[PDB]
């Protein structure tokens, strides 16, 4: 309930602002782009290719690749 505009839909956050890619994302719009699983600050997820990825998908990548994809969310994720 901060009041940011979920860059995912460009509309005022209707729930919690999921800071992704340093932008504000709706918990309703932000969803594992690899599973369509609704993303929530309580659920486990990561940023990949500028898209959300559930921890299960982040695990579907080779151990040496996930550490590289996680490198994205580290700077292109929560701020
Ligand atoms: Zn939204
Ligand atoms: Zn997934």
């Amino acid at each position: 309930g901060s009041g940011d505009v979920c860059f995912h839909c460009n509309r005022v956050i209707e729930g919690d602002v999921v800071s992704a890619l340093n932008k504000a994302w709706c918990v309703n719009c932000f969803a594992c782009s690899t599973c369509n699983t609704k993303l929530t600050l309580k659920n486990k997820f990561v940023e990949f290719d500028m898209k959300p990825v559930c921890k299960k998908c982040y695990e579907k990548f080779p151990l040496e690749l996930k550490k590289r994809l996680k490198k994205l969310a580290e700077t292109l994720g929560r701020k």
